[PDB]
C-alpha cells in the first residue's frame, strides 16, 4: 500500500543515502512518490512524510513524541542528554527545558540585544573595509557572525571569528563531526575496521569541542564580572518541577548543544536569505527600503528590529524554501492509524521532510518554488503544522526568537549599509552537514557610506 | 512614593467605584499609574498590583495569605465559610478543602464526563433546531450550559435551563445578589435608609438561592439512586486531618458556593472564547480543524477532550485577556518590603488586578492586546506567576480542571458542529457582576449537518 523508493536487494533502501546530499535526494523521492514513503535499511524502517495532511497528525503530541533519528543518535555521541538529543522521558530533558526557557524570555532577549549589535557591527565594519572589487564569502562570514553571537550572548565568550581568515577551530571540528554523522547514515556495518580512521577523527573533533567547553566553564569560574546569560541559568537555575539544578555532566552537554544548535542553522538562514534577495532584486529593494525607513539610528534598537516586518517575511520565506534543520523524527506513542489509511504500531517511526511540507501546493498554491515574502503578510493565515522550520510542540526550537532577532538585526543592517551584486551569477549548491547551507555563495557589497 | 488615582475629598478614591464597570475602570487607572497604586476609602486602604515582578512576591504564601476583598465580605453574607469566602485560618477552610479536593481528581473528572456531554448535546440540539437567520444569545446560552452542568455533575439536579426562554430563577437572584455586592463597593454609608430596598431585595435573592439548596439536599435524601458526586462528598466525606465531616450549616454554604463559582466564570470564559474566535477567523479555522480531526465520534470521549490541545490554548488566551474572576486579594502575614521599594505592615492588603498582570509587556511582549493562542503552545515558556486566572497557591481555584474540561468539550463540539458568523460586527461590551462576561454578544451558527 505505502510507496517505497528503489531497493538494492538485501541492502533495501540504504544505498540511497550514499550521497553527499541525502536530504535533497529524499526531496526528489518525495516528488516522485508523494506524501508518504517507506524507507527500509537492514534492521530498520521509517516513513517519510511530506504533506500537511499527514504532518498535522504527526504533530499531535498525544499520538507522537520526538524520536532520535539515526542522525541525532550519532550527534548524541557528543551532545549526550543535552536538549536537542535527549528523549522527552529522560529526567534531564524537562529539567533543562524548564531551567533554560527563562534564558529566552522577553527580558532575556532585550538583554542580548547589545551583544548581538557588537558582533553585527564587526560584520558591517569588515565589509566596509574591503577594497575595490573584493568579494564576500557569504556562508563563511554568516558563520563568523552567528558563532560569535551565541558565544558572547550565551557564554560571555569571544570566539573572535572576524579576527580569522580561516574557519574557527571549533567550526572545523564541528563541521567534520556533522559530516561524519551524515556519512555514517549510509554505513551497513559501522564496526567494519575500514571505519577505524573515521572513528579516530570523530573522537579528535569531539575532544576539540570539549576543550573549548572546558575553557568557557573555566573563564566563567574565574570571572569577577556578574553575568546573567544562558550559562548563568545552566550553573544556577533550579527546575520549578523537581526543584533540582542541572549537574556538571549535563551542563557540558548543554554548552556543546547551544554552541552548535545556537549558530549553524542561523548561518544557513542568513546565507539563504541573502541568496534569495540577490536573485530577486525587487524583493531586495523592498527590504532595503524598510531597513532605511526603520533603522534611523547608528545602531538598531530592540524595538526597531521588532518593526522590521518585511525583513521578517524575507527570513520566513527563506525558511519555507530551505529550512536549515530540514527534518525531525517522531515515534508512535500507541498503535494509531495515520491519515485513515496507514496503520502504525506503538514505536513506529516517522521522518518529517520539512522542505517538502513547505512545498505542499494544497497549502501554498502552485507557485511553491517562487521566493515571495508576501506569503507571510499575515503569518496567522498559515494553517497549523504547515510551516515547521522550528519543529513541533514542547520539543520545538527553544532558540527560535533568538535566531530570528539576530537574523532580522543583521539582515536589516546589511540592507541599510550596502548594495549587493551577484557578480558570479551564482548557481545554488546546497552543502549538507545534516543541516543545509549554500556552498561557494559569494557577492560584492558596495557601501552606501552610512556611518555607524 | 506610591501613585494614587484622583480623589473626591473626604470620600478619597471610593467614588471611582461608582460605575457599573469598576474592574475596567481600575484597569484604565493601572494603565495610567503603572505596576502599583494606592486606593483609599474612608477607613481602609489597599494597593492594586499589575506587574508580574510585584505579583510574584504577592504570591509567596510564606509572606501573604488570601484576604477577603470588600466584594468577598459582601458575598460571604450568602456564601458564609464556604471555600471561596472562608479565611485560610478558619477550621472549615482546610476541612472542606480536604473533603472536596478528591471530587476534582482525574477519576472524578472521568466520572463527570457523561453528564457534561448530556448538557453539551442539549446546547448543540438547541442550535441545530434554530430556523434560517435566527441568532444565538451567546452569554445567555453559555449560562444555560454551565449552570446545568454543575447542577447535574455536582448535585444530580436538573436546572433544565434549555427548557426556558427566560433566565433560570436561581440565575436572576444570583445576578441581582452579585450586582448588589458590586454596587455596595462604592457606598460610604451602607446603612443609609436609601439602601433599605437594596437590603430587602438582597435578602429575597438570598432566600431564592437557599430554597433551591434546600430542594437539592431534600432530593438527595429522598433518592433511590446511588450517586458518587460532589454532593455525596459534602454529605458523607470525612476530612483525613481532623477526621470530621462537614456540618449541615457549612454544607449549605458549600452548595451555594459551588453552584455560583462552579458556573458563572465558565460561562464568561466560553462567551469570551467565542467572541475572540469570531473576531479572529484564522484562529477559528485552526480550532475547528482540530475539533474535526479529533472529535471523530458522535459522543466525545474523555480522552478526545484531553486531545484538544489547540482548543485548550484558545481558552487560556481568552483567560489571559479577560480572566472572568478578575481580581483576588492578599494580606501581609508579617511586616515585609514588596519589590525592595514598598514597605508593608502586618495586615496590609493587596489586590491583584489579573487582566493587567496578563497585559505585562515585560512578560508577554508589546502585542499584549492581540489574541494569539500560540502564546500557550510551549507551556513552560510562561514565566512563574505570569498567568493567574485561577488564583494562587493553596487558595487557588479547586474547580480549574472541571471548568477547563467542560469548556474544552463544549467549545470543541460547537466548532465541530457549526460555522459562526459575527453578523452584527459586535462591539465588545463587558458586563460586570464582580465577574466579567460579554453583554449583547450574538452570532449566527450555520450547521455543518454532522449527526449526534
Ligand atoms: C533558524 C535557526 C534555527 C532553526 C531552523 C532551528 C531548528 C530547530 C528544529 C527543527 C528543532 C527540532 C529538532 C527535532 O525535533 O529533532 C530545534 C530544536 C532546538 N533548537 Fe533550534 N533552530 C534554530 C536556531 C536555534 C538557536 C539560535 C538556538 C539556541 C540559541 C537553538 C536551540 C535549539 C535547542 C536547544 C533545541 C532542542 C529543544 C528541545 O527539544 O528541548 N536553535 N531547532
Ligand atoms: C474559568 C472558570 C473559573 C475561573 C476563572 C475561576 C477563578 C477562580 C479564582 C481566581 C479563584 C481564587 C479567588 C481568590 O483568591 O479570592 C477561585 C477559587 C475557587 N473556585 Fe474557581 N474559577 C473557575 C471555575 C470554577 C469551577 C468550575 C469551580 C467548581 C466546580 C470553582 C470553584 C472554586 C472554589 C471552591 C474556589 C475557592 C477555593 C478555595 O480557596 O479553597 N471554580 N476560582
Ligand atoms: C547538538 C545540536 C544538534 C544540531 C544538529 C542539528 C541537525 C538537524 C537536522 C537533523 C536531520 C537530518 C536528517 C538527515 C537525513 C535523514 O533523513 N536521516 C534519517 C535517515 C534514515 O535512516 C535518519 O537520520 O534516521
Ligand atoms: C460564592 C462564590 C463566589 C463567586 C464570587 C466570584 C467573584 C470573584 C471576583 C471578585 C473580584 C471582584 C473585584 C471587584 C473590583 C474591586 O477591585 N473590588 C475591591 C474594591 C476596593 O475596595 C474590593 O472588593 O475590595
Amino acid at each position: 500500500e505505502m510507496p517505497q523508493p528503489k531497493t538494492f536487494g538485501e541492502l533495501k533502501n540504504l544505498p540511497l543515502l550514499n550521497t553527499d546530499k541525502p536530504v535533497q535526494a529524499l526531496m526528489k523521492i518525495a516528488d516522485e512518490l508523494g506524501e508518504i514513503f517507506k524507507f527500509e535499511a537492514p534492521g530498520r524502517v521509517t516513513r517519510y512524510l511530506s504533506s500537511q495532511r499527514l504532518i498535522k497528525e504527526a504533530c499531535d503530541e498525544s499520538r507522537f513524541d520526538k524520536n532520535l533519528s539515526q542522525a541525532l543518535k550519532f550527534v548524541r555521541d557528543f551532545a549526550g542528554d543535552g536538549l536537542f538529543t535527549s528523549w522527552t522521558h529522560e529526567k534531564n530533558w524537562k529539567k533543562a527545558h524548564n531551567i533554560l526557557l527563562p534564558s529566552f524570555s522577553q527580558q532575556a532577549m532585550k538583554g542580548y540585544h547589545a551583544m548581538m549589535v557588537d558582533i553585527a557591527v564587526q560584520l558591517v565594519q569588515k565589509w566596509e573595509r574591503l577594497n575595490a572589487d573584493e568579494h564576500i564569502e557569504v556562508p563563511e562570514d554568516m558563520t563568523r557572525l552567528t558563532l560569535d553571537t551565541i558565544g558572547l550572548c550565551g557564554f560571555n565568550y569571544r570566539f573572535n571569528s572576524f579576527y580569522r581568515d580561516q574557519p574557527h577551530p571549533f567550526i572545523t571540528s564541528m563541521v567534520r563531526a556533522l559530516d561524519e554523522a551524515m556519512n555514517k547514515l549510509q554505513r551497513a556495518n559501522p564496526d567494519d575496521p575500514a571505519y577505524d580512521e573515521n572513528k579516530r577523527q570523530f573522537q579528535e573533533d569531539i575532544k576539540v569541542m570539549n576543550d573549548l567547553v572546558d575553557k568557557i566553564i573555566a573563564d566563567r569560574k574565574a570571572s569577577g564580572e556578574q553575568s546573567d546569560d544562558l550559562l548563568t541559568h545552566m550553573l544556577n537555575g533550579k527546575d520549578p518541577e523537581t526543584g533540582e539544578p542541572l549537574d556538571d555532566e549535563n551542563i557540558r552537554y548543554q554548552i556543546i548543544t547551544f554552541l552548535i544548535a545556537g549558530h549553524e542553522t542561523t548561518s544557513g538562514l542568513l546565507s539563504f536569505a541573502l541568496y534569495f534577495l540577490v536573485k530577486n532584486p525587487h524583493v531586495l529593494q523592498k527590504a532595503a527600503e524598510e531597513a532605511a525607513r526603520v533603522l534611523v539610528d547608528p545602531v538598531p534598537s530592540y524595538k526597531q528590529v521588532k518593526q522590521l516586518k518585511y525583513v521578517g517575511m524575507v527570513l520566513n520565506e527563506a525558511l519555507r524554501l530551505w529550512p536549515t534543520a530540514p527534518a525531525f523524527s517522531l515515534y508512535a506513542k500507541e498503535d494509531t492509524v495515520l491519515g485513515g489509511e496507514y496503520p502504525l504500531e506503538k514505536g513506529d517511526e516517522l521522518m518529517v521532510l520539512i522542505p517538502q511540507l513547505h512545498r505542499d501546493k494544497t497549502i501554498w498554491g502552485d507557485d511553491v518554488e517562487e521566493f515571495r515574502p508576501e506569503r507571510f503578510e499575515n503569518p496567522s493565515a498559515i494553517p497549523q503544522h504547515a510551516f515547521k522550520p522550528f519543529g513541533n510542540g514542547q520539543r520545538a526550537c527553544i532558540g527560535q526568537q533568538f535566531a530570528l532577532h539576530e537574523a532580522t538585526l543583521v539582515l536589516g543592517m546589511m540592507l541599510k549599509h550596502f548594495d549587493f551584486e551577484d557578480h558570479t551569477n551564482y548557481e545554488l549548491d546546497i552543502k549538507e552537514t545534516l543541516t543545509l547551507k549554500p556552498e561557494g555563495f559569494v557577492v560584492k557589497a558596495k557601501s552606501k557610506k552610512i556611518p555607524l
